[PDB]
C-alpha cells in the first residue's frame, strides 16, 4: 500500500518526516505564506513547470524513486481513464504536485512535499511517525498550541486552518492568483491532497466545517489515483503532451506567475 513499517526507501522518508515535524511551526508557516504568496519567483507555463520537475525526486514518497514529472502524467492518466467525462479533473491530476518546484529553489524538502498537518494545535495519532518525531518542535512546548484545538475554534473550517507549509498550499494560492478557471472542487482537492490524517486517518474533525465534510469524497477519489497510479513503468510523455496542452489551453493558458 504505502508502507511506513517496511520498505527500501523508508530511511529517507523517516528523515524528512522527522525534520518536517521538528521545524514546521506556526511561525514557519506564517513566514512561508508571505515568502511565496506574491508569486514573484518565476514566469512559466504549466508544461515548463512540469518539465522543471524532470529534475526532482520526492524524499517523503516511499512508493517512488524517479522524476516527479512522470507521476504528474501517471496521475492524470489514471483519472482520465476512470472519469472520461471530467476533463478538468484530468488536469487536476497533471497539476496537483507542481508546487514542488519550491525544492528546485533551495527550499529543504520537508518544507515542500509530504503529508500535511495543522500547525498550531496538537498532532493527532494518524500523523505519520507522530509518536516519535515531534519532541523537538518548539510549538509543543507552547501552551497556545499544545492542546487539541490549540489556536483554533472548533469547526472553524480547514480554509481557516494554518497547514504545515508545502506544495498543496503553494499551488492552491498560485491557482487563485492566476485565476485558473477550474471548479471549486479542483482547488479544494489540490489544497488538501496531502492531508492524510484528515482524508484517510479519521483525524482533525474538530477543525472541519460541514463544507469540508461534503468535500471529503472528492479528495478521497482524487487520492486513490494520486497514490495508486505510482509505477516504475512510465508514460509516453511526448505522446500525451498535446492532450494535456489542450486542457491547459482551456483552464490555465499562457505564461503564469509562480
Ligand atoms: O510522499 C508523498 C508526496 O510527497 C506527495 O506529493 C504528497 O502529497 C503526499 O502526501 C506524500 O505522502
Ligand atoms: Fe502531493
Ligand atoms: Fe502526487
Ligand atoms: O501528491
Amino acid at each position: 500500500f504505502r508502507n511506513y513499517t517496511s520498505g527500501p526507501l523508508l530511511d529517507r522518508v523517516f528523515t524528512t518526516y522527522k525534520l518536517m515535524h521538528t521545524h514546521q511551526t506556526v511561525d514557519f508557516v506564517s513566514r512561508k505564506r508571505i515568502q511565496y504568496g506574491s508569486f514573484s519567483y518565476k514566469k512559466m507555463t504549466i508544461m515548463e513547470a512540469v518539465g522543471m520537475l524532470d529534475d526532482l525526486v520526492d524524499e517523503s514518497d516511499p512508493d517512488v524513486d524517479f522524476p516527479n514529472s512522470f507521476h504528474a502524467f501517471q496521475t492524470a492518466e489514471g483519472i482520465r481513464k476512470a472519469h472520461p467525462d471530467k476533463d478538468w479533473f484530468h488536469l487536476v491530476g497533471l497539476l496537483h504536485d507542481l508546487g514542488k518546484i519550491m525544492a528546485l529553489w533551495g527550499e529543504p524538502q520537508w518544507a515542500v512535499v509530504g503529508d500535511t498537518f495543522p500547525v498550531g494545535c496538537r498532532p493527532q495519532a494518524s500523523v505519520v511517525f507522530c509518536d516519535s518525531t515531534f519532541q523537538d518542535n518548539p510549538d509543543l512546548q507552547d501552551p497556545r498550541y499544545s492542546t487539541e484545538l490549540g489556536m483554533y475554534q472548533p469547526h472553524c473550517g480547514l480554509e481557516n486552518v494554518l497547514m504545515s507549509w508545502g506544495h498543496d498550499e503553494y499551488l492552491y494560492q498560485m491557482m487563485k492568483f492566476n485565476k485558473f478557471s477550474l471548479p471549486s472542487e479542483a482547488f479544494y482537492m489540490i489544497r488538501f491532497h496531502s492531508f492524510y490524517p484528515w482524508h484517510t486517518g479519521g483525524d482533525y474533525r474538530q477543525l472541519c466545517s460541514q463544507q469540508d465534510l461534503d468535500m471529503l469524497p472528492w479528495v478521497q477519489e482524487f487520492n486513490k489515483f494520486d497514490l495508486y497510479t505510482k509505477c516504475p513503468d512510465l508514460p509516453d510523455v511526448e505522446s500525451l503532451r498535446p492532450y494535456y496542452q489542450g486542457l491547459i489551453d482551456k483552464y490555465c493558458p499562457g505564461t503564469l506567475s509562480w
